[PDB]
């Protein structure tokens, strides 16, 4: 019994990274096989970051410019490249610790792990979602650039983000390890924003799911709804459509708690109308958004990496 | 910015989960050195489990008895021995990936990762608190029993809880890494039940604090309170009692901010009167207690917003 925001074990992605400084800026760096991968901002000055040309700011370094600490040894760089706003630094030394991985770029709603680290040393891991508007909600300092988001598979680590920036409502924004943003958003200090953002339908709905399985079923009703009416329903709430593809994936999970997905969308739908009346769901008084239907089954029977 | 439920960084931690099996029994241990500590109701059948006599289980086992896994390795055991309700294997090989570690008891409303495991692998980790009632509100299922709770401040691991049994309310037990449970817990499955919970009140005010350094003040107010007034209205509301100690301790929090702790207890009382009113405070519609003062500094900037 219980329901947490878990994360995926660390330890394959803290055997990866690495301190990369370039001039003043130090940050964090990717080390796998023989790359380290990190924002190609590091080799910005407060001013350049204004109106950056990072073409023109990269062909003025060298591989020596670029000092690279795993741990209390120093790699030795004997190459750069830029792909997309990500900068990628051929070392000497293949890493010894590079698990099974994959480069993956995630969708909206998708949740993952991030390893928060800062001079190259992690510190934290936790668990988030990609949000709608394409920011993620996480928990970063100065120092925090080059920390990385990843989910496991099987042996397997899939890399799906790597941290760039803070925007003026403290949200965050990235991109995937081939350095394309999800977003709207550039690398550079410049006015930018987050869009109005949404909840993730099919993530509540399998958290619905997953207390159900945990015994709170309060909210449960007798009555179901179409697909039509529960979107006019849930587009009045800023709630993200609901598809067929979302109703086909919460399929298990309707089998196991013996609840049909436009059942649970009618139990949705009064709580959206009337609230909980004072009652919470597994110890919370909002509708959570940042458990995906594989999280849910995953959780619920004990997966292990 | 940004505030989440940060847990440490797991590498250190699995690189010690092994799996111990007696008889028909499999569960999770953890190695460090030459010893590997689990539950010792590992020894026990289903049968033995109302009023086991673990000294005469014991007795009746050799070495050979316990089937000790690392991965894909079996590891030989050479040496057995009880020590309060953790069962001690010597193993013939030291875990050549033991960080440095130490063993230390926690307190109610300290809080600490866990990293579950299955069969030897772990499966997630998550942040929790010590409860009150001594108890954890965990994610839990059968097989996850010697799953490890901890803390790595600074490069040292201190191990402080082990998971043993999951109580009616859906709760978890357990013992300090010494084998002394938390709590007026037995490992035996007669009737137990947890006491009555409470708020923990010194980590709620840190949590206050967070919101304060975060750039929220909607919720304080113009008023201050005596200690003892601010504990008659708690009390009333299932929170535990703030001691001169808990004062002390949120001290640098309120020098950072400028808001005495006595006037963050009044803004605490009139939060418990109005409820939030449409409002969250970092994220959240109801008041969080799974912070302590020392998480809230590791987490926040020095700088307030
Ligand atoms: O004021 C700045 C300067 N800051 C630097 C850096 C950036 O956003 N870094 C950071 C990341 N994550 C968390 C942070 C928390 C506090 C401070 C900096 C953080 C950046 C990167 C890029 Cl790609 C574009 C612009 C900027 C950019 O403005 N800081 C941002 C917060 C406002
Ligand atoms: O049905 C039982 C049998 N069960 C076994 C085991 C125990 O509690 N194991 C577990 C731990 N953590 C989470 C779990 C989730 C689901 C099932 C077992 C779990 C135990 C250990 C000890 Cl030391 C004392 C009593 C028991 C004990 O009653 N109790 C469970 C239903 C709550
Ligand atoms: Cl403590």
């Amino acid at each position: 019994s219980g329901f947490r925001k878990m994360a995926f074990p660390s330890g394959k992605v803290e055997g990866c990274m690495v301190q990369v400084t370039c001039g003043t800026t130090t940050l964090n760096g990717l080390w796998l096989d023989d790359v380290v991968y990190c924002p190609r901002h590091v080799i910005c000055t407060s001013e350049d970051m204004l109106n950056p040309n990072y073409e023109d700011l990269l062909i003025r370094k060298s591989n020596h410019n670029f000092l690279v600490q795993a741990g209390n040894v120093q790699l030795r760089v004997i190459g750069h490249s830029m792909q997309n706003c990500v900068l990628k630094l051929k070392v000497d030394t293949a890493n010894p610790k590079t698990p099974k991985y994959k480069f993956v770029r995630i969708q909206p709603g998708q949740t993952f792990s991030v390893l928060a680290c800062y001079n190259g040393s992690p510190s934290g891991v936790y668990q988030c979602a990609m949000r709608p508007n394409f920011t993620i909600k996480g928990s970063f300092l100065n120092g925090s650039c080059g920390s990385v988001g990843f989910n496991i598979d099987y042996d397997c680590v899939s890399f799906c983000y790597m941290h760039h920036m803070e925007l003026p409502t403290g949200v965050h924004a990235g991109t995937d390890l081939e350095g394309n943003f999800y977003g709207p958003f550039v690398d550079r200090q410049t006015a930018q924003a987050a869009g109005t953002d949404t909840t993730i339908t099919v993530n509540v709905l399998a958290w619905l799911y997953a207390a159900v399985i945990n015994g709170d079923r309060w909210f449960l009703n007798r009555f179901t709804t179409t697909l039509n009416d529960f979107n006019l329903v849930a587009m009045k709430y800023n709630y993200e459509p609901l598809t067929q593809d979302h109703v086909d994936i919460l399929g298990p999970l309707s089998a196991q708690t013996g609840i049909a997905v436009l059942d649970m969308c009618a139990s949705l739908k009064e709580l959206l109308q009337n609230g909980m009346n004072g009652r919470t769901i597994l110890g919370s008084a909002l509708l959570e958004d940042e458990f995906t239907p594989f999280d849910v089954v995953r959780q619920c029977s004990g997966v292990t990496f």
